[PDB]
Parts: C-alpha cells; structure tokens; sequence
C-alpha cells in the first residue's frame, strides 16, 4: 500500500527506507 517498489522482497513506508534500502543493498 504505501511503496510498492518491492526491491528485495518489501512494501515500503516511505521513499526515505526504500531510498535508505539501495544505500544498504550493496548496490547504491
């Protein structure tokens, strides 16, 4: 419902996670 960019496997709350994801996915 709130961010359906599931990256690795999640709905995320907000941009900022989703954005704090990529920084923490060895991928940037």
């Amino acid at each position: 419902q709130q961010y359906t960019a599931k990256i690795k496997g999640r709905t995320f709350r907000n941009e900022k996670e989703l954005r704090d994801f990529i920084e923490k996915f060895k991928g940037r």
